[PDB]
């Protein structure tokens, strides 16, 4: 990695842009004006990409040779580069205040801030706005994960009268779903903020490295079938493949794509009927998980419920819904998103089904089908010294007030109803409001502060 070539190309030729003799540029990042947003994924940034000596000779070398050819001429900053490196062994003269991770802070509020230490360095500053700008994805991961945490706890206590296995009712799928390696580990650390269910392993190494957990893992698993896993054994002969896995995992929970060829002939006659004996004697800590994957989402769970209901005997819970017995479960992991999964627990609510019959699966909706629009992530200058006189920046588009940008030096705070506030100006200076709760987290090549995955999952959890 090499953090020279580690940013937008038009930026290589910024250090030429700036008034001649700016010793300072101040730049932060906010979720511009999903109310509220989970601060989480920085870390992971600060010590793979930023910390310690991130220049050398030869990497300097690789930069201008790429950058000529590149740009067809001479523009990068050599120099510049060179006197980093000579001056403080390649580490970076930045300091970034941060809001701590897990932090569940609303729109248009002050999330971190980056300025470089050395008035030599005025261009770095904004040279790793690319690098940290990439925050927006773990950070859009986990605030979308949460969110869909709030609908089920809201349907779940709805239904069932408590919360009981909230933390497993939204499992991540998204591992083949996304666009790389890196991405899946990212993704899958971000959900496993709100939820400890996932399939994508990467997560795992992800936060045991930059994180760290008190338990050995933080996310978990039981078997499940693939349609590889049941199509081999031959159209002819599903039943043998339901029979043989459920028999395999007899002992632990089982999930079984009951879909490869007829879904709703699997509930009623594979399962509900053939193979009934092999699930009735089943234990209440290892279900049977029945998995439609195809169809209408909300159409294919209220016909398999009502099948497996004509089935199996089914109970009434206290608050009135209906309820599989406890060796009983599905699993709807096809087409989940935020809007569906809203969709199917409403649907089921109506036909008075309780949300503990149920877990869902996401992929590329919970790890994929996210943008840097969505919260509208963005990194903007808000301060800058010249000729030794500091001056209040921002951008103000005549054609999108939404696109105003904060004016001077920022600090973030509790109101008195306890709510948050971003000063702006270098107001927060007059202490009228409480301590700035930006930390240094980074402050010349060094990680300064840093949180364990536990003490995010604590800061990001629902109110109720
Ligand atoms: C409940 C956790 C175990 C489980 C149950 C299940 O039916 N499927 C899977 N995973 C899965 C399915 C489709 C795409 C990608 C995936 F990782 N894992």
């Amino acid at each position: 990695f090499n953090i020279l070539l580690a940013t937008d190309s038009y930026k290589v030729t910024h250090y030429k842009q700036y008034p001649p003799n700016t010793s300072k540029v101040y730049s932060y990042f906010e979720c511009r004006e999903y109310e509220e947003t989970v601060f989480y994924g920085l870390q992971y940034i600060l010590n793979k990409y930023l910390k310690g000596k991130v220049v050398t000779k030869e990497k300097i070398q690789e930069a201008k040779d790429v950058y000529k050819e590149h740009f067809q001429d001479d523009v990068f900053n050599e120099k510049g580069w060179n006197y980093i490196l000579e001056k403080y062994d390649g580490h970076l003269p930045i300091e970034i205040k941060a809001v701590p991770e897990g932090f569940v802070i609303p729109r248009g509020n002050v999330l971190f801030t980056v300025e470089n230490t050395d008035p030599e360095c005025y261009w770095l500053t904004n040279w790793i706005e690319t690098i940290l700008v990439q925050s927006w994805y773990p950070i859009t991961v986990a605030t979308n994960s949460r969110e869909q945490k709030k609908i089920l706890a809201k349907y779940l206590l709805e239904t069932s009268g408590n919360l009981d296995g909230l933390e497993y009712k939204l499992h991540d799928f998204g591992y083949r779903g996304v666009s790389s390696q890196e991405t899946a580990g990212i993704g899958a650390s971000a959900h496993l903020v709100n939820f400890k269910g996932t399939d994508t392993v990467a997560g795992l190494a992800l936060i045991k490295k930059y994180y760290g957990t008190k338990d050995p893992v933080p996310g978990y698993s039981v078997p499940a079938a693939e349609h590889s896993t049941i199509t081999a054994w031959g159209k002819d002969h599903e039943k043998d493949a339901f029979e043989h896995i459920v028999t395999q995992f007899s002992s632990v929970p089982v999930s079984v794509v009951s879909d490869s060829y007829d879904i709703y002939n699997a509930c009623e006659k594979i399962w509900g009927e053939d193979l009934r004996h092999l699930i009735v004697s089943r234990s209440t800590q290892a279900p049977l998980i029945i998995r439609p994957d195809s169809g209408n989402p909300l159409d294919t769970v209220l016909k398999v419920l009502e099948i497996l209901g004509k089935k199996f005997p089914v109970t009434e819970n206290s608050k009135g819904y209906k309820l599989l017995p406890p060796y009983l479960r599905v699993i709807q992991g096809d087409g989940v998103d935020i809007n569906t999964l809203q969709e199917i627990v409403e649907g089921m609510k109506q036909k008075m089904w309780s949300i503990e019959n149920i877990a869902f699966g996401s992929g590329g909706g919970l790890l994929q089908k996210l943008t840097r629009d969505l919260l509208n992530c963005s990194f903007k200058c808000s301060y800058v010294v010249t000729n030794g006189l500091g001056i209040n920046v921002f951008k103000d588009p005549v054609a999108d007030p939404n696109k105003r940008s904060k004016k001077g030096r920022l600090s973030l705070h509790r109101t008195p109803a306890g709510n948050f506030v971003t000063l702006e100006e270098g107001k927060g200076d007059l202490e009228e409001y409480g301590q700035d709760l930006l930390h240094t987290v980074f402050k010349n090549g060094k990680v300064t502060k840093s949180y364990s995955f536990d003490e995010i999952r604590k800061n990001a959890q629902l109110n109720i």
